[PDB]
């Protein structure tokens, strides 16, 4: 996987380039990242990158020419089949399934807005798809870009060595403040353990995200474990 970045603050990406799973993938070559900043495509003395919006409005928009030039340069480095993504609260809402679709590309170019955004005609001319990390607003496309890169990298084979929320987890000591590790975790029974996990997963998804379960086709075993969870919950 190759990733080109267009952003006014390339340095922010160090958060993904130098730490954890992501930094190691990068140091090992599973992942590469280059960035072109619109600031280096500026022609004026003040290096201008924002511009006024037609029709009035609150903020600024990214100046079009320095933005397009930065995008063109990433396009030139990357070539054919490099999907251009614009991070935007107006794009498709990201979820594990879309992360899957994205992880399927070998080359991506991510476009990071600042201010109130980018010119509609640049989106229509330069971008293949818009993606949002969630129904809320950030002041930049960097975190969203890094978020996209992080979740997707987890699918590349050397990076790490289905409907429900995960179950609770436990690790040393066996009793922490009078609270014990559920005894099944301590038995060695592979299936009694797997059963407790699926059951806790079903119950948590019910308690916290009942709507995920409605989009799930449960097996009879899952229905029984849920029904069983719901019952020992009324106690
Ligand atoms: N939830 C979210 N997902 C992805 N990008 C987001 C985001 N919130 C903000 N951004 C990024 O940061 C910028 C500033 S906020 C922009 C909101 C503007 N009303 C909209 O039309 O664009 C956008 O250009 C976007 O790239």
């Amino acid at each position: 996987m190759w990733i080109g970045i267009i952003s006014l603050f390339p340095e922010m990406f160090r958060a993904i380039t130098d730490y954890g799973v992501t930094g190691r993938a990068v140091k090992n070559g599973l992942l590469s990242i280059q960035s072109w900043s619109p600031r280096d495509f500026t022609h004026d003395r003040h290096r201008t990158v924002d511009d006024r919006p037609y029709g009035g409005g609150p903020g600024m928009l990214m100046m079009v020419q320095p933005l397009r030039d930065a995008i063109h340069a990433a396009k030139a480095a990357a070539g054919e089949g490099a999907k251009v993504i614009y991070l935007s609260p107006q794009g498709r809402k990201l979820d594990q399934a879309g992360v899957s679709e994205l992880a399927t590309n070998q080359k991506l170019i991510l476009v990071c807005g600042r201010y109130e955004g980018i010119d509609e005609r640049v989106i229509q001319t330069e971008i293949d798809e818009e993606w949002s990390i969630g129904d809320y607003v950030l002041s930049g496309g960097e975190l969203p870009a890094m978020t996209l890169i992080d979740s997707v990298s987890r699918f590349i084979p050397g990076v790490l060595g289905e409907g429900l929320l995960d179950c609770p987890h436990y690790t040393r000591p066996e009793v922490l403040e009078g609270m014990e590790v559920p005894p099944v975790l301590l038995s060695g029974n592979h299936a009694e353990i797997r059963r407790w996990r699926l059951k806790q997963s079903l119950g948590r998804t019910w308690l916290r995200r009942p709507e995920l379960l409605e989009n799930l086709a449960l097996t009879e075993e899952q229905a029984r474990l849920l029904a069983e969870f719901k019952t020992e919950h009324a106690q």
